[PDB]
């Protein structure tokens, strides 16, 4: 076995930051008759801030090492989303609108 | 075995922070006859600030390790979202807004 | 077996913080008939901040280690959301609205 | 085995930032009938910074060495989103409009 | 084994950024009678900044050394979007519009 | 003497404001030595919103009137702001600086 | 005299705003040494909305009406902003900023 | 006296705004030394928005009137704004500089 | 006397603004040693938006009408900035500038 | 006397806007040594949008009218703007320079 030697003087580190806002985000969705969502989203993500840093240190002297990193995403998701039939639907999600109609008259 | 010497002097770190804020957020969704969500995140996200800051220390002589990472997301999720009908529907998620009709009339 | 000497001598840290808010959230979903949500996420999010810190410290001298790290995830959830019909709706979420009329007259 | 000797002094380092904002972001999303939203992002994103910092030291001297890193994403998804029929609708997202008329009339 | 010195002194090292933005945004997409989006992106990209910042330091003395580096994406998704009549729709979206009229008359 | 006949029948208002929001502010002055402010500020200004509304009514039949609206502002003020001197100062109201000095040596 | 006969019948307003924001703002003025405000608006600003409204209604049948609006406004304000001497001053309102430095040596 | 009659009927008014915003303002103004200002606005300014709107009703059958509307406005302020030297200023409101050095040496 | 009959009927008005934004501003007015500023702008603008809208009425039958509208602005203001002398100055409201100097030697 | 008969019907106006912006606008002027801005506008200007609008309605039957609409403007300010000297002095308002340097050396 040999040596890992680290050696840290008069170190003066400041201000590190990591910052995520408002990620995946749905707003504002009017629906005059039906809204469907089906929300399903899958997050691997990293947001990394590094100062001054080191990683691992491994002192493994020898011979054989096996070093696996395996990540494995399988997706058979079945998703339906249905509706029969719309009629009839007056939708006002604009502001400061007037008179605004629909009508519908069926004679059998 | 061999030696890991980590030596540290004079150091002054400060300031380090992680933020996180309103990540996945479903806002204003007005929906005027139904309002269907399937809300199924799945969240494996890192928000992460290092400064100054070691990782793992591993004194390991030897022959033959064997170091394994894995992470395996199936996904075989139904989602069936179903309306059959929908009708005769008045939906005013706006503001100010005036004189808005919806009028159905049958005559069998 | 060999050494692991970690000296540390005149360290001054300080300001570490890690902030999470308001993660999924759902706000402001309102449905003039119906609504139907289903809340299942699954968070395995980190938010970290690490300030002049060292990790795991394992003296293992020998031959013969296995180290597994795993997570596995599988999803085979079964949601159904259904209604049968919607009629005859009058939705206002909006503010400050006037003279909203839904009106069906059916003869048979 | 051989050394792997790191020194460090007189280091300043400062203002280490990741940030990530408003990813994904579906807004303002009016359907007059209705919105069918199938919402499934999958994110193994990274957003990194990275300032005076060293990565995993592995001193590990020896013969027959395997070290594999794998991602496997298989995608087998099945989305079905199906609307029957649409008819007499009318949807005024804008603003300040006025006199919007949808008139059917149907004699059998 | 070898020796890998690194010596670092007299360092300032400053303002270190990676910023991402509103990526993969859908925004202001009305429908007259109906909206249908599946949004299914996947995302493994990067956004990295380096100042003065070294790799991993790997001393591994040895022949027969494999390091395989493997990412494998297969898609077979299956996406339906079916409508299957649309009438009778006003949609105005614009601002400051009047006297918008939409007029079926069917006599058998 | 005549007559002053004022008939409303079947009226609907509303939907009226008037808002005021952040007149006259002074934000963010820092001062290295010294801030001085004299804040004296004459506001006669008027935010009005009228809807549907008359004014005042005077049935004052007769000969010799006279109406006299006056508004008088005089100002005379002294405002005298005075600093004998000013030397030897760092002032540094930003974010994230270092190593900012300000050095005076004076030998009689 | 005379007849004054408003008839009002069926109205129907709404809508009416006066909106003022931040007038006469001041902001982010750093002063190294010193900073001196003197703040003396006069404000004799309308901001007006008016519909459906009528002004004021006078029924004054004579000979000899004197009707005076009248506004004055006079200045002879004295303001006198005086610093005797500055000197040895670092002003850094900028941000992410280093090694900057203001030396002044005298040798009499 | 004579008439004065108005008649409305079957009025629909709506939308009327007046807005104002962000007048006189004054932002990012650093002064390296000093920062005098003298801030004396006169504002008789008007923002308007009339819809169907009538003025004053003034029934004044005789002779001899006098109207008279007058507006006089006066200046003779005196402002003086006076600073005797400067020297050995160092001034950074920009970001992300470095090495910004001012150097006096005076040997009598 | 005569009449002065207005008669309105059926009338839609709407969407009637006055925007005033940002008027008189200053701006970015960086000083490596002083900043002056006398600010007194006199304002009598106007921003009107008028629909349907009738102005005064005035019934005023006789002889010897005096309608006198006035408006007198006179000015004998007097202003005096004034500064000594400036030296040893370094001004840097760039971004992203370095090794910038400034320096003065005297040897009496 | 005689009429004035104003008769309207059946009347739809819309869409009636006067908009003012970043009138009189300073940005971006700076000094190295010294800024002095006197800053005195004067503004009687107006911005009008007249749609479907009458103006005054005066019935003034008589001989003898005296109309009279008078504006005076006279202006005899006293503005004086002065600085003794300036020398030494290194201004870098542009971004990305390097190596600038003003150097002054007096030997008497």
């Amino acid at each position: 076995g040999g040596k890992v030697q680290i050696i840290n003087k008069k170190l003066d580190l400041s201000n590190v930051q990591s910052k995520c806002g408002s990620k995946d985000n749905i707003k504002h969705v009017p629906g005059g008759g039906s809204v469907q969502i089906v929300y399903k989203p899958v997050d691997l993500s990293k947001v990394t801030s590094k100062c001054g840093s080191l990683g691992n240190i491994h002192h493994k002297p020898g011979g054989g090492q096996v070093e696996v990193k395996s990540e494995k995403l399988d997706f058979k998701d079945r998703v339906q989303s249905k509706i029969g039939s719309l009629d009839n639907i007056t939708h006002v999600p604009g502001g400061g609108n007037k008179k605004i109609e629909t009508h519908k008259l069926t004679f059998r």
